[PDB]
């Protein structure tokens, strides 16, 4: 049983999403829930959140 | 039955500024092992966060 340390990858990715200033509250919460459910996709999900954050810049 | 309490505790613990990543990892690992302690672990994380201001 390989343990990918996916929970620690969740905390690193979740911290990065919380610091994205242009996402709104439900957007951030949606990414966090997706990270928690499938932490194997932590890097893909952070990449999507950064794309969305950059697209919503003032 | 704790999907709201878990998601809330997870989201608030991520925001706590005074925690280190290892402490933050420990709470996440306990939440994944027993989500029924979401309120207790969140209260513990905030208390720990207040003591490390």
């Amino acid at each position: 049983a390989v343990d990918n340390k996916f929970n620690k990858e969740f905390s690193v990715a979740g911290r990065e999403i919380i610091t994205l200033p242009n996402l709104n509250d439900p957007q951030k919460k949606a990414f966090v829930k997706s990270l928690w459910d499938d932490p194997s996709q932590s890097a893909n999900l952070l990449a999507e959140a950064k794309k969305l954050n950059d697209a919503q810049a003032p």
